[PDB]
């Protein structure tokens, strides 16, 4: 049955917003694994913790937005199974780094392809969406995991503990 | 004579936006009726009446801004006649809700056709416009509007007088 | 059937009211289309603008204080189409100004016609509601609107576009 | 290998905890769904959706909890798939109740299994953590849920839509 | 070779991107011209100065911007020459507003170009960054400019120089 | 014709002030190409692109203030190309700040030597505008990059990206 609100909402974009759900949720999962694997007794850099959750929130924030618009629309939410993340343990705060900079990038990748679907698909009011919410915070995101990431690599990380203990002081810290 | 800041905007787009303005002002008009029969005596749906009264200058606001982006892009306003309303008597809270919801849809389709029409003539700009100003309010309106009928269909509605009066009160009132 | 409210209303004063309601309504279209006439950017004068918009406002709501009172006496609201302006450009801000004497010269008119139809029905509560609400308010419109002409066709508009620019700076500014 | 910080801490404490934690995520899942269930245009409950909303944060903090307890105790941080709540359409306001009231009891016992089995294992700091952190705070959403329920029934719900909406205004509001 | 940030962003962006910032770093040389000239003792129209001023400033804002996008892009910012502007002497303040108007509407042309650039690659990113911080902040200031001429012409500039006085203390003070 | 302002102000003082004023602008070019050289994904650096920022300001200012005096004597000023820096890629944060000491150094030497013209014509208003608005800015300019590449060469750089990293952090951030 069609929602009474259900306008230019196109099956496929419906779908692929619920993919998209999915895909922000489990990036909220890896980047909470991600904080708590950098606030072990062995590990102990508590800014990169810090870091990682601030990270996860947002990606939980923009799953959230995205259930609110598949209701603005009249879509339907079906969700699915969160995935664990690839790894228990994350080696590193470079290695960490990275990890999170491939992330976004793919979480991109997707948002570019909903983008695309929804311009295909000539629903002009989710490609806004898209727009205002979405690609600016993961360019922004991207750019910022970069900087870290050359910094890290710079400082003389992974194999200087020195490197990673100044970075989550100076960088992350304040 | 050309406007001398007249740059990339078209004459179909021009008179597009005088369709929509003309438009835009029906609805307020419309929206004024129906605050005013909820005025009525042997109405007395007071938040009723202001919710309507609401949208009549959110509409009324729209149109105004079309007419101020005319001026901004060179193009010249012509007025056409307001048409009066469809009905006189707008029988009941939930019938003016979802009246209010047909014309919502109503005024959504007309700008999507309209940002179709920009799309079509590489006016990014215009494009810009009609997604940062008019396409999510007219979401946002529908999805409003489509929960209020939702909770007075399932209080009752429109056979239960208490069930639009606990409405006026408790929804529309706070 | 009959409003339980209704009292001392006679039918014709209810059409008039309707009437009025159609005409105030009128008025508002008209003054908000001086006002962007005047944003055009080949007019570009800002505050006639601004001044005709607060027109527009003033005259919308004498329309919603009719159909308030219309809806108090009992009276039904019956809407008509609001007919567009009669000019699409008004040429000068002097030519913008003599149409708005023009039509608050007709509003009164009407008012002064429903007074009357009022005084006739011996509807007290209806007269004083215009006497109170419209009629010295035209009075001032139609007055301020003439010493606007008067200004302005002593300054040297229409001729001088420095008469309506400076104008537009310290009057209507 | 063992950690510097680890003492009088189970290996099968360890493990339950691993298990609460994806317990506490997934009940964090659960009330997720029904919040933006309660969203859609054809149910129309906000305050239904706010109340499942807090439950799922405080579900999340639930769990976050009992990840920083395991890196206290110097125990290993293994997370699972959060699995999909069992429905995606949550029926009514009384049926999502009584639900969450079965989602709450079904915690609760589990938090009792491991707290027993802390007490079998000798480690009074844990017995201590789940005292202090969850069994009361499970008491108090439990008794919550019951209040919800019975007032719920008792003023004619499911059948009455009206009973929904004064509950979601009377009680879930204010 | 390709930054560890680049995606979706092609190499014609790129270039593009580089030379819409010399574009606007030229703009900004051109207001700074006229902005000086004005304050020459033997024009010495203090507010022309400053309104251009603010517009060079402005364009010089827009340059920095782009900068920042290319970096945030994973682009490489590549620096010509700023070319000197085509006039040392602007003769009024109405030859003024019209070469600015002239020069905001080749601004807004070169935008347009590059949206519809970063339309044919998909880049979704790009078109929302240069609508939201670019294309309605030209269509303001063509439009103004376009009002600033109107009102110049109608006040009787250049030839009256009160007009330009008047216009300098009224519109840009 | 002769500004009726001017007065004791040599034909070749105003060309001197005119090729000033072309310099300083140069100057502030190559600021700002530095400053977001450092603000590459790459280099990361965020305080240096600051720091350059900020002398690009200084050296614009220096421009706009010779103009003024330009208009204040009666000269006319004659603007000409600003030049491309002569690099793209400044290679390091120690690099930079060398070719900044070697920057200053040169505009000092046009400075003083503008002060040489404006002394052997007599012009005592135009010598102490110089000397009160540019020489002493030149020597504390100079002054402090000296220091910044003494430290940053003491401190290991530009093999050690842990010293540029530092430098940026506790010398250029405050
Ligand atoms: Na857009
Ligand atoms: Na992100
Ligand atoms: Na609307
Ligand atoms: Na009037
Ligand atoms: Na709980
Ligand atoms: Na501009
Ligand atoms: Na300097």
């Amino acid at each position: 049955s069609t929602s009474q609100v259900r306008q230019n909402y196109h099956q496929d974009s419906e779908a692929a917003i619920n993919r998209q759900i999915n895909l922000e949720l489990y990036a909220s999962y890896v980047y909470l694994s991600m904080s708590y694997y950098f606030d072990r007794d062995d590990v102990a850099l508590k800014n990169f913790a810090k870091y990682f959750l601030h990270q996860s929130h947002e990606e939980h924030e923009h799953a959230e937005k995205l259930m609110k618009l598949q209701n603005q629309r009249g879509g339907r939410i079906f969700l699915q199974d969160i995935k664990k993340p690839d790894c228990d343990d994350w080696e590193s705060g470079l290695n960490a780094m990275e990890c999170a900079l491939h992330l976004e990038k793919n979480v991109n990748q997707s948002l570019l392809e909903l983008h695309k679907l929804a311009t295909d698909k000539n629903d002009p009011h989710l490609c806004d969406f898209i727009e205002t919410h979405y690609l600016n915070e993961q360019v922004k995101a991207i750019k910022e995991l970069g900087d870290h990431v050359t910094n890290l690599r710079k400082m003389g990380a992974p194999e200087s503990g020195l490197a990673e203990y100044l970075f989550d002081k100076h960088t992350l810290g304040d």
